[PDB]
């Protein structure tokens, strides 16, 4: 059903959520690490944490754009929810303004007004 879609992406979305959250904790670690890395005066281990910390972001980036995707994916199901929403009150309108157009068991008129028509509608071809 289109609401086991609903829900789902609604709880794969939360989980990236806090992917993104612990990711994000991770970047600062590394800032940190190469850091403390110069104040022993270690270039190369502090520019191997700014290594770290890029491939962290990078997957970070990785993780909104699943999100993103999924975030438009849920839009277009509700979206769509609510069009299919506006056709099935249609379809009963237009029944119902049927009932209301047969709604003289007597009598005669709706086709003596289709050839009255014919007769004003008559100067076209």
């Amino acid at each position: 059903s289109p609401t086991k879609a609903i829900v789902r992406l609604r709880e794969h979305i939360n989980l990236l959520s806090k992917k993104q959250s612990h990711l994000r904790t991770q970047i600062t670690n590394q800032e940190n690490e190469a850091r403390i890395f110069l104040t022993k005066g270690n270039k190369v281990m502090a520019k191997n944490a700014l290594k770290k910390k890029k491939t962290i972001e990078q997957l970070l980036s990785k993780v909104e754009g699943t999100m993103e995707s999924m975030e438009q994916q849920l839009f277009s199901i509700e979206s769509a929810n609510l069009n299919l929403e506006t056709m099935r009150a249609m379809q009963e309108g237009a029944k119902a303004m049927k009932t209301i157009h047969s709604g003289l068991d007597i009598d005669k008129v709706d086709e003596t007004m289709d050839e009255i028509r014919e007769q004003v509608e008559l100067g076209d071809e």
